[PDB]
């Protein structure tokens, strides 16, 4: 290869990406162990499916076998994004209301892409909707202007019908984002079913997004993630399921924000993607809209 690796970047679920030099450029190298094989093949296929060029996904360059009997590892090459992703930058960052509308609308916007069956994409063919399946913002990367990139497509589920999936699991995503329905496993193995716990998720990392926003007043707090206020970072499947499904709450809104008319705005659409009831939550492409005209009040 020219393909020489640097640093790592990210420890990933099934896979760890380094930053590697290609050329005279940069790329990301996700590397599977051999016992990882069926992410990295998971991975390579959504990747490989009719119209995922777009500009809020993010892009595949390579999957590379290297190797044969127990050497073998499984590496995914992608676009490298040295500005990284939107739960480090949040942890390092306050963000202008500019940027959050501007990460907003494109985290939506590759969201309800990604979402979207597409008849027909020329040269290509037919794109179905895919559900993310562990949306979050260790999974939103960041270009150089903060324009929105979703990544790790290593639990993504294709809605096609005749092309089935592999063995698709009803708990596998991240807890701390888990819906209700998926906290007390209960879930339709369809495509509304999934979008909906996709959209639960993005309202939890929209929260997130206000939460360490100029929001043209009060002093903004350090960076947490959802819920490891009220439980930890961690504790698990029962405590969620107390929290989150029981006695119903969500991260805080803060009164305080409430006096910013677009933040005040945008909390209105976060409760609505959080809610409950699974056929209440907005879709991606109407929280696209929304951030748009919230912009332009
Ligand atoms: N985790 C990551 N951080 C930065 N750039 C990336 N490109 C692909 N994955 C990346």
């Amino acid at each position: 290869g020219s393909l020489q690796l640097l640093e790592i970047k990210a420890r990933g679920r099934f896979g760890c990406v380094w930053k590697a030099q290609l050329m005279n450029d940069f790329v990301a190298v996700k590397i599977f162990p051999l016992q990882d094989k069926q992410s990295w093949q998971s991975e390579r296929e959504i990747f490989s499916t009719p119209g995922m060029k777009h500009e809020n996904l993010l892009q595949f360059i390579a999957a590379e076998k290297r190797g044969s009997n127990l050497e073998v590892e499984l590496w995914l090459i992608t676009a490298f994004h040295d500005k990284g992703s939107l739960t480090d930058y949040l942890k390092g960052n306050i963000i202008t209301w500019n940027e959050l509308c501007h990460v907003a609308e494109t985290m939506s916007r590759g969201l309800s892409y990604l979402h979207e069956d597409v008849p027909w994409c020329r040269g290509e063919g037919h794109k179905p909707s895919i559900a993310h399946r562990d949306f979050k913002s260790k999974n939103v990367l960041l270009k150089s202007d903060l324009t929105a990139v979703l990544a790790d497509f290593g639990l993504a589920v294709r809605f096609e019908p005749g092309k089935p999936p592999g063995d698709t699991h009803g708990q596998v995503g991240t807890r701390r984002y888990m819906a209700p329905e998926v906290l007390e496993g209960a879930i339709n193995f369809q495509r509304d079913a999934f979008l909906r716990i996709d959209m639960y998720a993005m309202g939890l990392v929209l929260w997130e997004l206000v939460s360490r926003c100029k929001a043209a007043d009060g002093p903004v707090d350090e960076y947490m993630l959802p819920f490891e206020e009220e439980i930890g970072q961690h504790p698990s499947l029962e405590e969620l399921q107390e929290v989150v499904v029981h006695k119903k709450m969500r991260p805080t809104i803060k009164d305080h924000w409430l006096k910013h008319p677009g933040l005040a705005q945008l909390c209105v659409t976060i409760e609505e993607c959080w809610d409950h009831d699974a056929e209440a939550r907005l879709s991606a492409g109407c929280v696209e809209e929304r951030v748009s005209l919230i912009r332009r009040s």
